[PDB]
This record gives structure tokens, C-alpha cells and sequence, in this order.
RNA sequence: GUUAAU
RNA sequence: AGUUAAU
């Protein structure tokens, strides 16, 4: 009669042998709503330094701390491309009043971002070819538009 | 604990140090109902203006049917092609079906449905013949587009 | 987080004004039954990005007009009505209903030629379409009648 | 009047003849749930005997584990491949950090995780994989997998 | 004041 | 010609 927890993860797999509810017209609002959430994050996945996460891993890399490798920094920076998305970006663009400098690093980042949405194995590499000290700006300025966009 | 704002937009990415709520069965409804539009936007993107900006592509068709802001052809059928793709075909074919048949409307609501339907197959060869089709009927396709366009989200 | 009227272009997809749309287009202002239309209408552009008289009619319609040789269906266009109803069919559905009722009974074949052509046009429409415009007259209306009553049947009880 | 059971679980075929609400805009917000949910699984299976549908994929591995039921070892592979398909990296890495250094258990998460990622990459040759296994060694793979299974989802 | 799917 | 957004 509750809801089965599996299915609300995706898909039951123990047969008939489960007594809980897979009907979702029987299911109260919150259990279709977490489920949607599991069931969109799988569908996200099908279409392609771990507690310091992504962006711990860029803060080092910038900082040079726990040996961050630039292969290693430019494939953080290619996840923290496809969390953003560029219409966000272009709305923060043009509320900078004209001839801001920061106009220019809006388009500079929409550009990876959106070379890295064609494919993500050669973004990476045309990111390598950059020298550090113009990497690591880079990847400072996307990191400040990730909390911007987010956070205020 | 309240729910991580990068999780609302997609996947936090700041490892452990982030005590934020990343688990949806303590959520609030409204964080869940945010976030499946963030993702759902991220989907569907993911299978596929110098300060004409403002305008919008609708305010870039509406320009360019009335010969001001120096809307060059090009980018107006361009922009064209932007509005078929958000257009979807069987709205209008509801709208079309809620006529007297013989009234002139029905042909108008087949060639925006031929228009949205060609762009989506080739995006391109269909603004390759927009832009070849002359001013004259291509600014009246598209005044036509723009008003089914405005009906079907005014009720 | 204060509340805002949405714009109903973005709730339909992407809002094409720009700023000259003084509406919504945050997700954190809006009230939650916006927020729940605009992912039906989102759904439906995924869902349609990877896949006159006889809209009238429908599908159902231009099929069970096909099974008392009414309003000039054709066998083409009555083929391609088949297959779009078994994309919307779908295949754990009659699993279900197919292993409820006893063995070695009657409505069984029914199902599995069902399940059989519900995922064997899952791959692709043509050579589902084919497959039943080369069979008999008389096997397909029942069979394509089969089908249909399988769909209100799950549908309702 | 009530919404559309067939828009609900999809696209309403009936055409104009269906004398229910096919605008979302009038529905209850529970029907937008369920409809979202019917087709999120629509959406998803769109990228890709059998007496053993009432066993399901996890009766089917415990039998294996237990020589009951008759289950061959290819289909026990096949359905420890849609297990794996069923469960997420991320969650488990969860838990390889809530773990002691040197834990066997270290051991066990880190190879399902090879699984679950080879299964998503190529899923018909992780099962070429898994069907030549050591008959005990595989057993115990699927025993650790549906043992996380089982609590990931029922662990606070 | 002027704009308005207030 | 007042309440709400935008200037
Ligand atoms: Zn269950
Ligand atoms: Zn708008
Ligand atoms: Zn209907």
C-alpha cells in the first residue's frame, strides 16, 4: 500500500514477491516527486579527489596544492562546463554596462561551454594547449560565475 | 538541512565540504518542482546576438516585418527558424480542425505546419529555402507564424 | 523566492520576447502548479525530439473506421495508424496480463503476438509497417482489433 | 471534467471525439505527477523462458545463489546486468568514504563500480564478462551487489 | 504620470 | 482614476 522504495529509485526489481504500491495514482505527491528526480538524473547519465569534488579539485589546481595535474584540471573544468548553461550567462552579460571588461570573459566562457555540448573529448584538449597562467584565470572566472549564477 | 542550491540546478559539485541537503526525500516540494524544470531544460538541450538581445527573436521578426532596427534578412530567417522550433505542430493542427472547412485560415495553418515540420527534419535546407523565398510572402509566413504563435498561449 | 506571475511562453518551452517580457522566467518564483505544467509540455518536445480529417478522427478513430471499411482509409495509412499505437502501448503492461490468467488458454498468442509487435516496432516503424501490410485482410482487422481493445483495457479497470 | 486517462499515461489517440481534459493547464496537480512519471519511463526506455517475470531480475539472482529454480548461468548474467543498470556510482562512492581505510569492503564497492560503469558503456559484453567467472566467484559479485542494493535504498 | 497576458 | 510588476 506505501509506495515501493525501489521503484521510487527507478524500477522494482523483486517480482510479484513485493507488497508495496507501484501504482502511482495510489502514491501521495512527495514520493512522485523525489521519483522524478532519481528518474531525470538517470536519464542525464545515458546520454555520454573525490571529496575534494570538482570544484575542489580546480581550487587546487589554481593554489597548487594536493598534485592537481593540468590533464587532470581540464577534465574537472569539462564537468563544470555542463553544469552551466549559457542563457543563465547571457542574461548576466547585458546587465554589464557597455565596453565592461567582463563582457569579454562571459563570451570567452560560452564559448567552452558551448564547444564542450559538441564534444567533450576535444574541449578538454583545445584546454591543455592553454599555458597555466591563462588556464587557471579561466577556470577562476567560471568558477566565479558558478557561485554568481547560484548563490545571489 | 536545507536543499544545496547547486543541486537544485543540476549536481553540486563541491565535494564534502557542502552540508547542504543533496538527498530529495528531505525536500520540500517546491526545490523538486525547480529543479526537474533545470533539468529537463538540460536534457533537452543536450540532443542537438550584439544587443538584438533585447528584441528577442520575436521582437527580430517583428522588426524585420516592419523594415526597422536594421534587421538584415539573414538573421530573420535564422530567428525563423529559432520560432518553428518552439512551435509544436499539433496545436495547430487542433486549431485548424476547429474551423468551417473552404475558409481561407486552413491554408495558412498548413504551411506553418510544413514550415515547423521541415525545420525539424533539416534545420538548415529549410532556412537555405527561407532565405531564397522573396520578402514579400516570407515577411507575411512569417507575421502568420507570429500570430499562431501568440494565439495558442493566449488560450 | 517572492512569488511572481510566469510567463506563459517560458511555461510552453523557451519565452522568444526577451527583456522586453516583463514576466517570469525564475523557477524559484513560481507557484508549483506552473511548475507542473511546464514539465508536461517539456516531456512531450523530449519525447517528440526522439521518436486534416483524419486528425479529426485520431488514431483509434482512422483504425476502427478500418475495421467496418468506413471513410476511405487506406491499408497504408491504416498501417502507420498501427505501429504510432504500439509506441504508445507499453511492454511491461501486458506482462502483467499475461500471467494472471491460466495456462494453456486462448489469450495468450494474442498477447505475445502484442508484446511481439509492441517492441518489435520499438526498433523502427518500417519493417513494422510492412510486416502486417503484407498480412491477410481478414487476420489484420482482428488483429489490429486485438491490440485495441488491449489498450482501452489497461487504460480504465 | 477528469483528465484524460490516456493523455495521462501518454498521448490520448480518441481525437476530438474524448469528452475529457487534455489541457494541463485544468488538470489536478496530482495527475501532472503521475503523467510525469508515466513518461520519464517512456522517455527512458527509449534508450536501449519466461515464467521468471514473477520472480522479477532479484528473484531470479537469489535463486541462482541458492541452485533453486532451474536458472542458468546466462540468465543470471543478463539479469545481473540490469541490476547493475538499476544502481548508481555515485551513491555507493557515498559509502566507500563512510568505510575504514583498509576495509575488505573497500574491495567489494570499488569492483561493483567497475561493473556498473562497463554495464553503462557495453552492457552486452559485461555479460560476456560475467559468464565466465568461476561459478563461486560470480555468486559472490552478485550476492555483495544485491546486498548494496538492497541498502542503499533502505540505509539511512 | 506613462506602459500592461495587473 | 486607487492595488501589483516595469520605467
Ligand atoms: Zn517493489
Ligand atoms: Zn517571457
Ligand atoms: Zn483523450
Amino acid at each position: 500500500r506505501n509506495p515501493c522504495k525501489f521503484e521510487i529509485r527507478g524500477h522494482c526489481l523483486n517480482g510479484k514477491r513485493c507488497h508495496f504500491s507501484h501504482n502511482y495514482f495510489e502514491w501521495p505527491p512527495h514520493a512522485l516527486l523525489v521519483r522524478q528526480n532519481f528518474m531525470l538524473n538517470r536519464i542525464l547519465k545515458s546520454m555520454d579527489e573525490y571529496a575534494l569534488g570538482v570544484v575542489g579539485v580546480l581550487e587546487s589546481y589554481i593554489g597548487s596544492i594536493n598534485n592537481i595535474t593540468k590533464q587532470s584540471a581540464c577534465v574537472a573544468m569539462s564537468k563544470l562546463l555542463t553544469e552551466l548553461n549559457s542563457d543563465d550567462i547571457k542574461k548576466l552579460r547585458d546587465n554589464e554596462e557597455l565596453n565592461s571588461p567582463k563582457i569579454r570573459v562571459y563570451n570567452t566562457v560560452i564559448s567552452y561551454i558551448e564547444s564542450n555540448r559538441k564534444n567533450n573529448k576535444q574541449t578538454i584538449h583545445l584546454l591543455k594547449r592553454l599555458p597555466a597562467d591563462v588556464l587557471k584565470k579561466t577556470i577562476k572566472n567560471t568558477l566565479d560565475i558558478h557561485k554568481s549564477i547560484t548563490i545571489n
